[PDB]
Order: C-alpha cells, then sequence, then structure tokens
RNA sequence: GGCCAGGUAGCUCAGUUGGUAGAGCACUGGACUGAAAAUCCAGGUGUCGGCGGUUCGAUUCCGCCCCUGGCCAC
C-alpha cells in the first residue's frame, strides 16, 4: 500500500505557499509516472493535484501568484493555465475529502483508470519521499506494462480505453491481456463517452510519429471502425484497400521523418505551423488525410469521382466528430485534390505538362501543396510503383516547386481584373479590353 | 482560460471559388365547391448578432467584441 528532488518542480513552492497549514496536497497521476519512467520534462507540463482544501480558492490564488489564468469545470475541479511561447503549463486541482485522509487517498487511487496513473506522492515530501501506489503502478512500470486497475473503472468512463492505447504508444509500454480482452468483448463501448473527448484522444494519438501502428491496433479490434463507420466500408472492395490506407499512413510517417529531403525550403518553411484545435498541427490532419485518402472507393466503382465523394464524406466525419471547420475543411480539401500530383506526373511523363496546368495547380491550392506532395509520395510508396514512376513523380514535384519559386511573382469588373492579372504576367490595354468586352 | 458549433422573415430551415437573399411550410386573398377540406394562381421595406478591415461590390474573406449551447482530472 506504500513504498519508499526527483519529483521537484519550481512551481511546487508556489503551491506550498498557497495551501494552508492544516490542509494537505498530493501530486497524482501522469507527472509522477513521467518522472518514474525517467523521461525528460518536455515543453508541455501537466501537474495533477489532490487537496483537502477548496480547490477553486487554491487554484485562483495559485494563478494569482504565477500570473496565469484560472478556470473551474465539472466533482467540481479547478485548473490553472500558464502559457508563453516556449512552454505550456496546466495545473489541475482536485477535491479530496474524508474522515480518514489516508483511506480517502487510497479510495481515490483505486478509482483511477491505470496502475501507472494511480501513483501519488505527498507534496511535503517533494520539496525537502513516501509514495502511495495501492494499485502497484511502479511494479508495472518496472515491467513496462500498462495495466488497468480494474475493468469496471474502464467501463465507468469508456473514453479511458483510448488513453490506454495512446499512453502505451506515448510512453512506450505494452498493454496487458485483460485490456485487449475487454476491447475484444465490446469495442463499441467507446461510443458511450462524449464525442469531442474521443476526437481529442484520437488527435493526441495522431500527434506522435509512430501513430500508424496505433491506428492498426484500433482498426483490427474494431474500435476505429466503431467510431468511424466509414472506415469499415474499405473492406467491401478487394484491391485489400484498408491495408493500402494503413501502409499509406505508415509510409506517410516514414516520409514525414525524412520530409526535409523531399520538399523544398519554402514549402517546409511554414509546414507544421498551422494550429488546429489550439494544441495540434496540420501534420495530424495530414495523417487523417492519408487514412481518408480514399474513403470514396466503396462509394463509386465499376472510381472516377471518388475523390469528390471522398471530400464530402470527410466533411461529414468532421461535422459528426465536431472537428474545427477549418480542420475538417483542410482534410476534405486534402482528400479532394489527393490524386492531383498523380495526374500532373502522368501529364509530365508524356511531356505534355505546360505552365497552364502548373498555374492552375498553384492557383487552385497552394496552401495544401506540401501536404499534397508528401501524401502523393506516400500513396506512390503504398501502391508499389516502379522506380522510374516514383522518380518521375519527384521530378514533377521538383519542376512544380521550381516553377512557383521563380516564374510566379456585374462580373464586368471581375472579368476585367482577371484578364488584367492574366495579361500582366498601360490603360490603353484596359480600354481595348473594354471595347472587346462590349462585343 | 482554451477549443467547437449555432445567431437569417412569425416559427423552423437552404445560401463550399463573393454578384441584386430565394424555396417549402405557416399567413392572407381569389378561382373552384351547397359548404368545407383538397387542388390551382398571386403576395417579402429581413439594420443576415455588433462594430470595423480587404474588395468595384461581403450572408460568404480577415481582425476585435456580444448572446445561446457543447467539451475541458486520472
Ligand atoms: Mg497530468
Amino acid at each position: 500500500x506504500x513504498x519508499x528532488l526527483n519529483f521537484y518542480l519550481s512551481y511546487f513552492d508556489d503551491v506550498a505557499k498557497v495551501l494552508p497549514r492544516e490542509h494537505y496536497c498530493f501530486i497524482v497521476g501522469g507527472w509522477v509516472r513521467d518522472r518514474i519512467l525517467g523521461e525528460p520534462v518536455g515543453y508541455n507540463i501537466d501537474v495533477d493535484f489532490l487537496t483537502t482544501a477548496d480547490p477553486v480558492e487554491l487554484a485562483k490564488n495559485f494563478a494569482k501568484r504565477i500570473g496565469g489564468h484560472f478556470f473551474v469545470f465539472e466533482p467540481t475541479i479547478a485548473s490553472v493555465v500558464l502559457h508563453l511561447p516556449p512552454y505550456r503549463y496546466r495545473f489541475d486541482f482536485s477535491p479530496l475529502k474524508g474522515k480518514d485522509l489516508e483511506k480517502a487517498l487510497i479510495e481515490d487511487l483505486k478509482e483511477r483508470d491505470f496502475t501507472a496513473n494511480a501513483i501519488a506522492v505527498n507534496l511535503d515530501d517533494v520539496l525537502s519521499t513516501i509514495v502511495y501506489d495501492p494499485t502497484g503502478g511502479i511494479k508495472d512500470l518496472e515491467q513496462g506494462l500498462l495495466r488497468p486497475v480494474s475493468i469496471e473503472n474502464l467501463k465507468r468512463d469508456p473514453v479511458r480505453v483510448l488513453r490506454g492505447f495512446r499512453i502505451a504508444i506515448e510512453k512506450n509500454l505494452q498493454l496487458t491481456e485483460d485490456f485487449y480482452e475487454f476491447v475484444k468483448e465490446d469495442p463499441r463501448i467507446v461510443l458511450k463517452s462524449a464525442v469531442e473527448r474521443i476526437t481529442h484522444e484520437l488527435f493526441k494519438i495522431m500527434k506522435e510519429k509512430t501513430a500508424h501502428k496505433v491506428i492498426r491496433e484500433l482498426y483490427e479490434y474494431g474500435v476505429l471502425e466503431a467510431i468511424i463507420p466509414e472506415i469499415g466500408r474499405l473492406r467491401e472492395v478487394k484491391d485489400p484497400l484498408d491495408e493500402h490506407t494503413l501502409k499509406t499512413l505508415e509510409y506517410l510517417e516514414q516520409v514525414i521523418e525524412d520530409r526535409a529531403k523531399y520538399l523544398s525550403a519554402e514549402l517546409l518553411e511554414n509546414f507544421g505551423k498551422k494550429r488546429v484545435l489550439g494544441e495540434f498541427t496540420d501534420v495530424e490532419l495530414l495523417k487523417w488525410g492519408a487514412l481518408f485518402h480514399d474513403i470514396g472507393k466503396p462509394q463509386t466503382f465499376a472510381f472516377y469521382e471518388h475523390d469528390k465523394v471522398g471530400a464530402q464524406i470527410v466533411r461529414e466525419i468532421g461535422e459528426r466528430l465536431r472537428w474545427g471547420d477549418e480542420a475538417t475543411e483542410f482534410v476534405a480539401k486534402l482528400v479532394r485534390h489527393h490524386l492531383r500530383p498523380f495526374f500532373l506526373r502522368e501529364a509530365f511523363k508524356k511531356g505534355e505538362l505546360k505552365r497552364r496546368g502548373m498555374a492552375n495547380f498553384w492557383r487552385e491550392c497552394g496552401d495544401i501543396a506540401p501536404h499534397l506532395f508528401l501524401l502523393s509520395i506516400a500513396d506512390a510508396m503504398a501502391s508499389g510503383d516502379e522506380e522510374e514512376d516514383i522518380k518521375a513523380l519527384m521530378e514533377t514535384i521538383a519542376e512544380l516547386e521550381s516553377f512557383n519559386r521563380n516564374e510566379m511573382k456585374x462580373x464586368x469588373x471581375x472579368x476585367x481584373x482577371x484578364x488584367x492579372x492574366x495579361x500582366x504576367x498601360x490603360x490603353x490595354x484596359x480600354x481595348x479590353x473594354x471595347x472587346x468586352x462590349x462585343x
């Protein structure tokens, strides 16, 4: 039930100056875990607290001291957020009450999802170290295993099933047998929890670069298919299409790691700088774009228009899962034009590619260009093209980038403006354009 | 504090490259019928939440706020 500078944080002093003498505080969950696993503290810090005093007051005064922002939400829990450019701080204060402090702490630690997250230390021992792990989290961290405290705790809050999938990949741990068994039983249980949370955990999975294996895990057990029924529809078309999407995602990640070679400088400049949902990038949207790259093949076949229908389906998924409108529109636009570089390459291999089509390409979509390129290369890798084909593709991309880098520098008024911009690349020309427009 | 979605005629709802805000229902009137229902025809001066900015021109593009709701430990 117990065991015995490492857990230190600069802000743990501040909390201590706030928390009253007669009340106690405990550091619980991920932070502790992250410190036990030995992973270096990143640029995003999240600390979880259990206090015997009013968490709202404590948090408000803490934010008062650190000059951060404070908010409360629903028992009722409090949180403080301190955000500057290099780092992000989130401190979540939770209520702890009972006649017996130790018994209350223990009872709380048994209601948590996983053993790793059930470890807690006393705040007074942090700055000066007896640890509380009734679920035996440390022992499981010694074996590198993520083991749910109980299955009833997982059923109590279904969304936890995704965290276990994320954390295992995030902290590099292996999920136990009982978890996979519970997932085998009822994969649909995930749907019981709120949608936006599922969206959040999914995006958190897509954040890391090993995500394709996790996606395969979620698909194979039917969880992914249960959250997104459109994914299963890839099984009715025998190429296997689903395998092709999974491998497209894998190769997409392997390309993302190597992305510095394939793309040019100006394209890589703003790559991954697009903030979606206030913590995520367009890279995750690129991975979603790779999973969804063909969602329309079961829709239309004999797949001529499958990219348009695909864009529509993606739009509906984004609407259904409550993504950002800019996000879902980004992914939909990424699926819509997903086959464009293949037609540009195919027109290049015949030498029939001209500045017209390039101008149209950069006019039509210049924002999704890097992502569309990486996705095209990924799909080319997943299709198993001959060397000549892929080389020709990368050469096509090269000529495109080389083209845009240098050579690109009452409809009456609109048509006039368009014709002017076209003729530019001199008011008499405008007068003549008007005289020609009259006829 | 962060993010997400709505705010439009009386109600409830369309308006994904910008180009005078229309359609259905509801409402009124007429034809028709002993009568009524049905059927057929006609009728929109709406500060597109507020203020600004880009544009020749903004319901749509951009920035700052307002109101309603949804999520935010492990
Ligand atoms: Mg935490």
